[PDB]
C-alpha cells in the first residue's frame, strides 16, 4: 500500500 | 489501483 | 466506490 | 453510511 | 454495497 | 478490495 | 445499530 | 514505485 | 513521499 | 518540484 | 530525488 | 528546463 494526500486528507491505500 | 476520492478532488492510485 | 470512514478520517474508496 | 462495529473496532461504511 | 474487512470479520455492507 | 490504513488502524474495503 | 448473527458470523450493524 | 492515473494520464511515481 | 502533479492534479504520493 | 518532459507529455515532481 | 516514469522513460529526478 | 541525454535515456528536466 502507499501513503498519499489527496486535497487536505492523507491516508494510506 | 484504485480511485480515491476527497470532496471535489479523485486520483487513481 | 464507497464513502468509508477509517479511524477519525473520512475518504471515498 | 452506516456504522459497524466488529468486537471493539468500529467504522463507517 | 461493498465487501468489507473490519477486524478479524469479512462480511458484505 | 484493498487495505485502507490511517497510522496503526486498519480496515479493507 | 443491532447486533446480528448468521451462522457462524456476528456483526454489529 | 506506484501507477498514479488523473484521467486517461497513467505515469509511474 | 513527492509532491506530484500529474494531468492537472496535484498531489503527494 | 520540477516539471519533467518527455516530447509532448509534461508532469511536474 | 524519487524514481519516476514520465511517458514511456524511466529516471531518477 | 533542459534537453539531457546519458546513453540511450533523452529527458528534458
Amino acid at each position: 500500500a502507499v501513503k498519499v494526500k489527496v486535497x487536505p486528507t492523507k491516508v494510506k491505500v
